[PDB]
């Protein structure tokens, strides 16, 4: 039943380097809209690429004959921006896309929270750190412009409340109080292989759930998006917002090659991210770094990952598999997805059900007495 509805060449604005690039796109009747560097030869679809419930806008800026697909995916507004040669072409694409979307169709208030800190500002909203007044618990509140618009896992930040104001949509997410992983790593310089295995196993369990139950690629796996809860278990965060980049969106050192290249991508992107995070945990340094962005892009796309003489053979095997440039050769990039990593000898002896059930005790216990303990927000202790 799944068929191609429309296909052809488009100019897509790049997601991280914001330049125009020719990509061959397939629109299919299951909602997927996916672009390739070349016309493909041709498996559960990924929501990332779905046009279901998206809004189509035609614009003449920055460039004439542009059209934008804007979607709310979980709690983040994403935009994909396209150009074609003629307005007649644009009309053909937008009506095809809109027809596909259509065919898919078939009290807490702000007064309850104390504002603490601005965490982030984006094009369509902001994210603030808040404390619920009645419990003293900490939350990240995503506050999105209404016009432009929770299955629990132990290691994902839970969406706790959602509500709207007259012109905003608010998403209230649990905020781990066990400290940022970048803070713990920099304090300790480097983690043992055992400690990295513990955190890596929890991330794998969370990514397996996202890929296989929710059919979504996280795409943002980086050390900055990892926190510890009060007991020392991992929380992958959902605090992001789309930004217009700085004159390039954000920072490149964590991005998978195929994402950097605005190529087709899939679940393998998250295994690259797992490799970047685990490489830094066990080596104490990012895998690729250079002040020059041109040099950094070429490092990520072309330079062979090097390892310290410190690293064991199991860890080198894991990291070199996770950091393969070609996602088709990358560990976890085959149809078994996460099971390829769960079965790797680096994780030998890990009982994966005990990972999910938190039966393995964290190697490091953050210095807090409860979920309301402010230690990792106290300026004095954060240095
Ligand atoms: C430089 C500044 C900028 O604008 N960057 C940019 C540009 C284009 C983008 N396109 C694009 O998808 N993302 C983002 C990439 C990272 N995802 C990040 C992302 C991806 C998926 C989820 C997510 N999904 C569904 C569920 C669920 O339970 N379903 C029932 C749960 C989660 C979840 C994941 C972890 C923790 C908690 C919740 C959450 C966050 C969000 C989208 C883009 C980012």
């Amino acid at each position: 039943d799944v068929a191609i509805v429309k296909e052809g060449w488009l100019h897509k604005r790049g997601e991280y380097i914001k330049t125009w690039r020719p990509r061959y796109f397939l629109l299919k009747n299951d909602g997927t809209f996916i672009g390739y560097k070349e016309r493909p030869q041709d498996e559960a679809p990924l929501n990332n690429f779905s046009v279901a419930q998206c809004q189509l806008m035609k614009t003449e800026r920055p460039r004439p004959n542009t059209f934008i697909i804007r979607c709310l995916q979980w709690t983040t507004v994403i935009e994909r921006t396209f150009h074609v040669e003629t307005p007649e072409e644009r009309e053909e694409w937008t009506t095809a896309i809109q027809t596909v979307a259509d065919g898919l169709k078939k009290r807490v208030t702000m007064n309850e929270f104390e504002y603490l800190k601005l965490l982030g500002k984006g094009t369509f909203g902001k994210v603030i750190l808040v404390k619920e007044k009645a419990t003293g618990r900490y939350y990240a509140m995503k506050i999105l412009k209404k016009e432009v618009i929770n299955s629990r896992h132990p290691f994902l930040t839970a969406l706790k409340y959602s509500f709207q104001t007259h012109d905003r949509l608010c998403f209230v997410m649990e905020y781990a109080n066990g400290g940022e992983l970048f803070f713990h790593l920099s304090r300790e310089r480097v983690f043992s292989e055992d400690r990295a295995r513990f955190y890596g196993a929890e991330i794998v369990s969370a990514l397996d759930y996202l890929h296989s139950e929710k059919n979504v690629v996280y795409r943002d796996l980086k050390l900055e998006n990892l926190m510890l809860d009060k007991d020392g278990h991992i929380k992958i965060t959902d605090f992001g917002l789309c930004k217009e980049g700085i004159k390039f969106c954000g920072t490149p050192e964590y991005l998978a090659p195929e994402v950097l290249e605005d190529n087709d991508y899939g679940r393998a992107v998250d295994w690259w991210g797992l490799g970047v995070v685990m490489y830094e945990m066990m080596c104490g340094r990012l895998p690729f770094y250079n002040q020059d962005h041109e040099k950094l892009f070429e490092l990520i796309l072309m330079e062979e990952i090097r390892f310290p003489r410190t690293l064991g053979p199991e860890a080198k095997s894991l990291l070199s598999g996770l950091l393969k440039k070609d996602p088709k050769q990358r560990l976890g990039g085959g149809s078994e997805d996460a099971k390829e990593i769960m079965q790797h000898r680096f994780f030998a002896g890990i009982v994966w059900q005990h990972v999910y059930e938190k039966k393995l005790s964290p190697p490091f216990k953050p210095q807090v007495t409860s979920e309301t303990d402010t230690r990792y927000f106290d300026e004095e202790f954060t240095a």
